[PDB]
């Protein structure tokens, strides 16, 4: 598309998710393998990342709307992202081993800021441009997936050689990413209107949909990779093919997000979320009837259909219900602060189901919670209906 | 020259001094004008950087030699330089004003680690390559002067537009540093053996050569720019002229160090330090008898004549006389550390001299101490003398 901002931010995503692609997928490996962390102390790291994300995420909602279309906040995010290289290497890496992990655990608030709490803020910002310009959020964020793809592809291949090469590659993306932010050309509320949203029922109705459907789905994605390798005689060959799927599968997200933002506009965007929660729910429940390798793989791919219909359709439902001047705040509260607060308790009772009643015996329960609240939310979520599509 | 490592480390200097030159000479301007900081609480920053530099430079001397050609410590340096842009922009800048200086002066210890106690670590390291690869240390180091010039030229130009741009551009060079480092192929003792150095008479002689001439010369450049601007019809316009000298003077300084090692090698280096000290000495006295503005411009440039004969001669003297197995240590212990330790002591009475008598009235006492020790060092520093030059 001729619009310049499209081609600017389209690349901003590509890089920001590239630099996150060397962080999120391979973290448990980077722990248990590279830095040698006991799986009984690995949870300690995540205990902080999902804690400092409870203060940063609500707080960014405020700045995202009090600043509006001002780049000011992104400068600090993209700034810290430059420290990405020496973080993992010289700081974060030996700080877990050398002194108390705690010194690194609360020293690992950085990556909460930049990624866990940064990424949602980045998308929340970029949606605002999409309404000021012509293009849709979907084809913009499309690149973020293929950006995310490339990193995971360049890790595994440079892993046997010099795995560190990727981290420096990341901090270089931060600069080229900050370059874009400069060439980007663009162009309020009071806190009393925050408390009013807690009064609004239709705020709670969405938090239900997230807690029930998305928080339950995120705890599910945790030990799915280990579960995946269990359908192979050799635990290695599963770990391999697991990597092969995640790579190609993002080219699908780019393929799905191609026409995704056009499909939602007819369907409404409430019914987009229903459709997401459904795909989530089918995938998870299908893990309970899957016995073979050929079966379990298809399921990992169901995630690639689901994501486009969630995050695109999310903002559609947001802006098509609440004022656009609050579109950023509630996205970093409902789909984050609350999703995080619930994932605390659901990642716990998950572990107490796996080791208790087993994998599939738990994936059934969670699968029912997914579906349960997916279907609850056909009556709960304010907007059109699935029945309105049928008409 | 077909020498591989020469061009690598030659450029390596170019970029590392591009990133220093864009901070060190502009530092006080970056304080008083940009951050709007007073003139009395300037000497809380420089009275902390120096403190931590005193306790790093020793620590750096030993671990520079325990590594030898192992690139380890030089990696930590280049790694932490990647955090350069986030530092001055979003950390060192805003944080200092936010909380008590003390709380944010400790933030300025990083600034010691990478430049004050970092640059000399980069010199010692490459000096050790100067013999394993066939090239002279001086002809590589001249790249630092042109690099130092290029940034500083970019500094003043960009200050009118966006003074931030130089910092970001710096953290870009920290990456290409890592690159050049990877294409460098380069392949013991104990601290008990280091202690013995201090009981060597030969060590005291060079140690005194520093405290006397070198320390007295590095304090001379403190408020010299204040003394320089008075020789103009305008201070503001006389600042622009100082910018031409500081830049072009380095272009000359390269050319001087182009031929330096070729000369220093046959003279011995012992007589090059007496020479360097005489170049310094001639420059100090000139300020006390500065009856014109054209004079003080040449004196500014007389510094550029001195630089090579020192840096080239420090190693060419250390390596010649002292054993190579302590080359980096004694360079960081005798020159950097002791000078710094001694400079903190000379900077006090200096202020109690300017306000006791004046600028031109104080410089005479320094020049006596300067040349005094320059001539004393003729009968202490073991080696040849200016006496052998005539033969
Ligand atoms: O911190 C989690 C964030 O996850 C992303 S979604 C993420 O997108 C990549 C490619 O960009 C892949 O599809 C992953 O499978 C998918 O999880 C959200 O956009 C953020 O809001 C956070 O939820
Ligand atoms: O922190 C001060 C450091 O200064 C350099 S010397 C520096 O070199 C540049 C070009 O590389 C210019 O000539 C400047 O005039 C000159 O001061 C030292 O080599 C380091 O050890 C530090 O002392």
């Amino acid at each position: 598309l001729k619009n310049t901002n499209f081609w600017m931010f389209g690349l901003f995503f590509f890089f920001y998710f590239f630099i996150m692609g060397a962080y999120f997928p391979f973290f448990p490996i980077w722990l248990h393998d590279i830095n040698h962390i006991s799986k009984s102390d690995t949870w300690i790291i995540f205990a902080a990342i999902s804690l400092f994300s409870l203060l940063f995420q609500p707080l960014f909602g405020l700045l995202s709307d009090k600043l509006g279309l001002r780049k000011y906040l992104l400068w600090i995010i993209t700034g810290m992202l430059v420290m990405f290289a020496p973080f993992f290497i010289f700081i974060f890496g030996p700080l877990l081993q050398y002194n108390i992990l705690v010194g690194s655990i609360v020293g690992g608030i950085y990556l909460g800021f930049c990624f866990n709490a940064g990424a949602p803020a980045v998308e929340a910002f970029i949606e605002k441009v999409s309404r000021r310009s012509n293009f849709e959020f979907g084809r913009a964020r499309m690149f973020g997936c293929v950006g995310w793809a490339l990193c995971a592809s360049i890790v595994g291949i440079m892993f046997t050689i010099n795995n560190q090469f990727v981290f420096w590659l990341g901090s270089g993306c931060a600069l080229i990413l900050a370059v874009l932010l400069f060439f980007a050309k663009t162009d309020a509320f009071s806190l009393k209107l925050a408390l009013e949203l807690f009064r609004q029922p239709k705020l709670w109705f969405l938090s239900l949909y997230v807690i029930g459907v998305s928080c339950t789905y995120d705890v599910f994605d945790q030990q799915f990779a280990n579960f995946f390798t269990s359908f192979f005689a050799t635990g290695e060959q599963g770990t391999r093919v697991f990597w092969y799927v995640t790579t190609m599968g993002e080219l699908l997200n780019a393929s799905i997000m191609f026409f995704a933002p056009l499909i939602i506009n007819r369907i409404g965007g409430k019914n987009a979320l229903l459709l997401a929660g459904t795909i989530m729910s089918v995938r998870i429940i299908g893990s309970s009837f899957a016995t073979s390798a050929l079966e379990v793989v298809i399921l990992k791919t169901l995630h690639m259909f689901e994501v486009p219909f969630l995050l695109v359709g999310c903002f559609k439902y947001i802006t098509s219900q609440f004022e656009v001047r609050f579109s950023a705040t509630i996205y970093l509260v409902c789909f984050c602060f609350f999703k995080q607060l619930a994932m605390i308790f659901m990642s716990v009772l998950a572990g107490n189901m796996y080791e208790s009643i087993g994998f599939q015996g738990a994936y059934l329960v969670l699968g029912l919670v997914a579906l349960g609240f997916t279907l609850i939310s056909v009556f709960t979520l304010s907007g059109p209906g699935p029945l309105s599509l049928l008409r």
